[PDB]
């Protein structure tokens, strides 16, 4: 079955063969659509076909199909397997595999860069502690002083899902949240209850605006330990503004390496559930979401008195004037300290180069319009006008429950 | 079977039943996802008559009742007999506005209700079709204070002979490409606006020129029709602080009339339904004004502000697009033409949808066409999630007549 997807600006029509190779479900039926919905141990049995489909296309990938090296490769897997239950990745295929899940996470519009990520193997790891400085040597790595790099760390695999190795933290790096007893907030909305478990668990909190948390490890099933991040490797922004002065006095600033640390990484049926990955804003992220988002620092009343604008009523925009003024700080702020950052306009720009690669060299770019489309101008953006196609391939990141909820206490 | 929404702004949580209702295909499957995809018998009428004075009779509080049962019967008989059926006034009516409240890519259903049915079923000919119309368009300009109005024309008898408004909207300009290569008014509207200087139409080449009516009844070939002018209202636009936006020479109509989908009641097909409310500020500003390819004029706006273009990260478009946003506002406010801004119209649309699940246990909605264009998270509805699905009676896409008529 082919499918075509066309772009209303352009009239450029692509054809996808790829989705015929998308095993996992998306929630959607013949009869309903689920596409805005946020969130809609193995058997030896279910086993090895998804070790063999990863291993072909690994096998396929480097042009090696059929070769001795491809079957030796899966008979060794398949006794391994059957002997131990499960089994080890080479590390070629953890680089593969962690590359692809990149490429295949239709909700990332950045993926114009999936070839050039740095994969760190820290399958070797076994405690807390060590947890800890493999976090540092990937954080140091990544920021790099600024010219940020693309990387993931992979601690190691889930064995009975009793053992499991996960970072408690939903960032390696974001500001602690407190709710203060008159209801208000200080600092960040968004992260009160995972500050709150930091609190219980011994860290002293400077009840600040933007405390930078600490890092919750747990190592092979065990309770998380609490470490600090070097502050000296914690790398910030101070947001100002290139016309308005006041700006910086409203005394904002963000972090500058966005590290998503709770998802799952799954390749050829492994399960990664602390895989750690990094790479660089795009300025919405933080000027619209971040800042704008009522449930977050929520700052549009703020930015909008100082500007003066008519906010007795919604038609006069003032929340979108204030909008913009916000993000072009942001990004001067980022760009004038030579930090890494895209503008929404370039990022979308270069996805869609990177969406008609795709479709040419490999049949397809499953993507998830509602999440490709920036928060803000979305349809002076070319993806807005872009029909997309979403579907689930392997390997991929995909959403775990909280560790919180799961953990057995010891 | 019990599916649950939540809001991630507000985390209220509602669950949605109204959706075991749909019947219709959405597109999508366990597999593949299309919801940003545009475009995704006397035995076959009796189920579909059924299933609408069903929900019919049980929205006026007589579900199986003697009259529900012998209505039934009586378009049962009808349909065995003549092969189709009439639906009375109440039907006609309920229909429509339930075609309207089950629209999932209508952000302003909040005012459903309130629609006025004009039944234009006894028209004949294309100037009777030019008559209903003109008194749509001034029922619904009402001078200015829009009110929300549908004109039902005949129903489809055995496609041979149905009727058709060839614009895309009641109100469009025209669209011309010049030697230049460039293009002359509304490029959307290029082709249709060649069917007409070719069926005989005069056009003036300006950039905005009301395009005429070419209305198709019984099957026979279109005819135009110009529209008093005196009955198409315009505003110009002009900023409340730039005093050289007025020298763009940019206005719209202000009533927005969709005029080509196909209108479907208990298994009857409407051809021809152009129906109208109002404008959402961006539909104009950022999608008509601003679109690649429509009027494009993101850049002249720009270079008359005196921003850096240089690099993409000034943010320039973005500042340009909100100053041509607040202009159009201020333009229709000023004139006192009926306009709503994108925080507004989300704010009711989320009330109705709540006020849709506690009532009817859901509302269908399409999240890609519900977010505004612009300031996408700033209005409640990004923060919403949404199930889409199809309830009839609704409002469906049809061919263009130029692609399927036989002249
Ligand atoms: C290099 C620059 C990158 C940029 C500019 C970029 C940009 C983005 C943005 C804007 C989002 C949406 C974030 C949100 O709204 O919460 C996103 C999501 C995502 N990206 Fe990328 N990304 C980049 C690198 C990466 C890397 C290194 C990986 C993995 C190796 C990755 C995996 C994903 C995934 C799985 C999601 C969805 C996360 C979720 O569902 O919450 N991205 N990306
Ligand atoms: C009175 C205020 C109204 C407002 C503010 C409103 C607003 C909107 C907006 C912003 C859209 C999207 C338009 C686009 O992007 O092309 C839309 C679509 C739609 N509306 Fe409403 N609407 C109103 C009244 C009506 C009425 C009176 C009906 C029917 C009787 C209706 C039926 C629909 C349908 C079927 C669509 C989708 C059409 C398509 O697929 O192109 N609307 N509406
Ligand atoms: N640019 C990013 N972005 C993703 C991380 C930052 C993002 N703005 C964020 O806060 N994501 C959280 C909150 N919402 C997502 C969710 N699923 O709830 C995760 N990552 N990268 O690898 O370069
Ligand atoms: N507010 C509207 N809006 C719908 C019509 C105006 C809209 N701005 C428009 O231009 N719609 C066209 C172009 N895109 C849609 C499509 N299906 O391609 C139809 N209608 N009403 O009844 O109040
Ligand atoms: C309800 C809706 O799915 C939700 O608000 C989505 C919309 N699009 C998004 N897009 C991105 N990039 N990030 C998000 O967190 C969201 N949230
Ligand atoms: C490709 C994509 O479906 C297309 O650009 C859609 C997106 N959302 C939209 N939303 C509205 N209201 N109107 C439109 O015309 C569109 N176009
Ligand atoms: O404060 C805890 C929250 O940050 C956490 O529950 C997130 O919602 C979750 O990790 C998703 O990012
Ligand atoms: O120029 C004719 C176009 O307006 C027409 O083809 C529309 O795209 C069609 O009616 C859908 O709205
Ligand atoms: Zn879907």
């Amino acid at each position: 079955r082919f499918l075509k997807v066309k772009n209303w600006e352009t009239d450029v029509v692509l054809t996808d063969t790829l989705h015929l190779k998308s095993t996992l479900e998306t929630g959607c039926t013949e009869h309903i659509c689920m596409g805005s919905i946020m969130l809609p141990v193995r058997t030896k049995d279910q086993l090895f076909p998804l070790a063999k489909e990863f291993l072909d296309q690994y096998y396929s990938s480097i042009k090696r199909f059929g070769s001795k090296a491809h079957m030796d490769r899966l008979e060794e897997v398949n006794k391994e397997i059957e002997s131990t239950s499960t089994y080890q990745l080479k590390d070629t295929e953890l680089i593969y595999g962690a590359k692809h899940a990149w490429r295949n996470a239709s909700r990332c519009v950045g993926r114009i860069q999936w070839s050039k990520l740095q994969v760190f193997d820290a399958r070797d790891c076994t405690t807390a502690h060590g947890m800890f400085n493999y976090i540092c040597n990937h954080v140091k790595y990544a920021t790099n002083k600024g010219n940020l790099r693309s990387a993931i760390t992979i601690f190691p695999q889930r064995t009975d899902g009793k053992h499991d190795f996960r970072v408690w933290n939903s960032q390696l790096i974001r500001y602690a949240g407190y709710k203060q007893p008159d209801g208000s907030t200080l600092g960040d909305p968004a992260n009160v209850q995972f500050t709150e478990i930091c609190i219980q668990q011994g860290w002293k909190a400077p009840r600040g605006r933007f405390d930078v948390l600490p890092l919750l490890l747990q190592a092979n099933g065990n309770d998380p330990e609490l470490f600090q991040i070097p502050p000296e490797l914690v790398l910030e922004v101070p947001i100002r503004h290139p016309k308005f002065d006041w700006f910086k006095d409203l005394g904002l600033k963000w972090y500058g390496l966005p590290a998503v640390s709770n998802m799952l990484l799954e390749i050829g049926g492994l399960e990664f559930s602390a895989c750690p990955f990094s790479g660089w804003y795009m300025g919405t992220e933080i000027g619209v979401r971040n800042y704008c988002d009522n449930s977050r620092y929520n700052i549009l009343e703020e930015v909008a008195k100082k500007m003066d604008l008519d906010m007795r009523k919604t038609s006069s925009l003032w929340k979108d004037q204030a909008l913009v003024e916000i993000n072009i700080a942001v990004l001067y702020s980022f760009q004038s300290d030579k930090v890494t950052i895209v503008d929404h306009h370039s990022a979308t720009e270069s996805f869609i180069k990177h969406m008609e690669n795709e479709y040419r060299c490999r049949g397809g770019c499953p993507a998830d319009w509602v999440w490709i489309v920036p928060p803000m101008s979305g349809s002076i953006t070319p993806v807005f006008h872009q029909e997309m196609l979403n579907y689930r391939l392997t390997p991929s990141f995909e959403y775990q429950p909280d560790p919180w909820n799961t953990h057995v206490w010891k």
